[PDB]
């Protein structure tokens, strides 16, 4: 807890924190503390310097201590702030003057805020019937979109809404049990937007009227206007305004979201569907379209249809080149295909199985919008926040591959395929290894020692992030491979793309760590990306 700190604001947005620093005059070293927007019990420090706001995630360590970017440990966020008032230790400047919560503003950390994580979890379970890893993977990518969604749900299902209870009933229900100050409920006074807010204050029930104006807005007499009871409760849980005190505990009574697609879950998630007993698929159940979707170094891709029990599944089929028919390649191709088929995550193009027919055929999930680099080059109106969402999903798919001890070897924007504008999937994982086989995407140890690992996939991910933020431009423009190797040895790197956030360019640079040992793994990359994504996207 940090509620005792007068400059601690709780769970506010990054923009609200910047608005407060502007309110405080934007002087160099002016700062405030807030809660990390990730449900991980961390904090965020917002500092003014050179007329810009600088934000840093404070992570809670396993032993209950706190640190920024794997840096030094601090006993508490107050102690971290004190240390940073004398030594920068990586921050833009020293912490000079705190911006205290204005008069009448309490930390945004009450029971209303606490309910959010479980509400989003319950919303995914109910809306999409997701469980286990599919459920956790939905939440991690879509937390900001899901928080916006739960705010629009009907007030009647909220724990603080008691419906058509009378004034006398509300009085008795607010008084039963422990007399927690701020204990409250909302009841309907009629069926035309008239409500009452009953609040416990030093053992007495206060009955406030909530009325709907001609413009459809809700308010208490002379109070701030709100479009919903959700917004009204959120506000009053940290700014009492016209109330005697804040609300606390409720009284006891092409643009689709990833989960809205048929490829979010595995085609075999339905227990009545027949999962193939091995890597092989029945060619008799597969139909290909005449026209190709494209081609590459390993084969041609066509749209296809795979006959299953309940439905016909639209698939993408990669028909491998004649070179893959060589008997010398067979065992490793089949061995890699088996391992590809084991992989199951929403952020990868799942490899359904293989057909040994006229040619070797890899049957995959369909990602109809095609590759990320070509999509961004054709759709330059795609916002920076949408690119962050897409690259974060790639870091999730890669975290899963790393956990599965699977090295991609060709991670690049051409190998990130879009199901929707808000749903990316990693494709062609392990294909270059399967076919016994791009230098601009290779880590220095790959070109020098042929050492491919999850760490060299991290390096590739940095180049991919650069491609994404550059709207599908080519990396190291016009340079030969030898010039790229020499430039990297000098410690030089590609520049920050136009409009690319500074935290995203710092993450690229971290992926481009020369030394393999010091380069982060995908767990660290995904978490750093997730923290930034959750702080900027509201
Ligand atoms: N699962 C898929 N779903 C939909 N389209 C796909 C899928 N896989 C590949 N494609 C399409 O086929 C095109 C070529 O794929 P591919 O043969 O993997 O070449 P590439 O990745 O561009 N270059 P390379 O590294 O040489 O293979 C892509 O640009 C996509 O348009
Ligand atoms: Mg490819």
């Amino acid at each position: 807890s940090a509620n005792h700190l007068p400059f601690f604001f709780g769970n506010i947005t990054r923009e609200e924190a910047e608005d407060y620093l502007v309110q405080g005059g934007m002087s160099d070293g002016l700062y405030l503390l807030r809660q990390s927007r990730n449900y991980l019990g961390g904090f965020a420090l917002s500092v003014a310097h050179g007329r810009k706001a600088h934000h840093y995630t404070i992570e809670r360590e396993l032993n209950g201590t706190y640190a920024i970017a794997g840096g030094r440990t601090h006993a508490s966020p107050a102690d971290l702030c004190h240390y940073h008032s004398q030594e920068s230790d990586g921050l833009v400047c020293l912490l000079k003057k705190p911006f205290n919560r204005p008069q009448g503003v309490q930390p945004k950390t009450g029971p209303f805020e606490d309910l959010k994580e479980n509400l989003i979890r319950e919303y995914v379970k109910q809306t999409w019937n997701l469980q286990g890893q599919a459920l956790e993977q939905a939440i991690i990518s879509q937390k900001p979109q899901l928080e916006k969604l739960i705010a629009t749900t009907a007030h009647e299902k909220m724990p603080w809404f008691h419906g058509k209870i009378s004034r006398e009933e509300s009085e008795q229900i607010v008084l039963i049990g422990s007399k927690t100050n701020g204990k409250f409920l909302i009841r309907a006074r009629d069926n035309n937007g008239s409500y009452a807010l009953c609040l416990l204050h030093e053992g007495k029930v206060l009955h406030y009227r909530i009325d709907k104006d001609k413009t459809g807005k809700l308010s208490i007499p002379e109070g701030k206007k709100f479009d919903t009871l959700w917004q009204l409760v959120e506000h009053y849980s940290y700014k009492a305004d016209g109330l005697l005190r804040v609300l606390t505990v409720p009284c006891q009574k092409r643009e689709a979201l990833p989960m809205d697609t048929e490829v979010f879950e595995s085609p075999f998630a339905d227990p009545e569907e027949i999962r193939p007993k091995e890597v092989y698929l029945d060619r008799k159940l597969l139909t290909l379209e005449d026209k190709e979707l494209g081609s590459g170094n390993f084969g041609t891709v066509k749209k296809g249809y795979y006959q299953m029990k309940k439905v016909v599944k639209t698939v993408a089929v990669k028909i491998l080149k004649n070179e893959a028919n060589d008997p010398a390649l067979k065992d490793e191709l089949l061995a890699e295909a088996n391992v590809m088929q084991q992989l199951d995550n929403p952020y990868i193009v799942r490899m359904i199985g293989i057909c040994e027919a006229e040619s070797w055929m890899l049957v995959m999930e369909m990602a109809e919008l095609g590759p990320l680099n070509k999509y961004l080059q054709q759709n330059r109106h795609v916002k920076d926040k949408n690119i962050i969402e897409l690259v974060h999903q790639v870091s999730m798919g890669m975290k899963y591959l790393e956990e599965s001890n699977f090295v991609h070897r060709d991670l690049a924007a051409r190998n990130v395929l879009l199901v929707t504008q808000h749903y990316a999937k990693i494709s062609d994982f392990g294909l270059s290894k399967a076919l016994r086989a791009p230098v601009k995407w290779y880590a220095p140890e790959c070109i020098n020692y042929y050492k491919f690992s999850s760490k060299s996939d991290v390096w590739s991910f940095g180049v991919l992030m650069w491609e994404a933020f550059s709207y599908g431009q080519k990396p190291y423009r016009g340079m030969k491979g030898s010039e790229v190797t020499a430039m990297l040895e000098k410690g030089e790197r590609m520049g920050c793309p136009a409009g690319c956030p500074r935290e995203m360019y710092d993450l690229m640079n971290l992926c481009w760590t020369y030394d393999v040992e010091n380069r982060p793994g995908f767990a660290a990359v995904e978490l750093r990306l997730r923290n930034y994504y959750y702080d900027v996207v509201n």
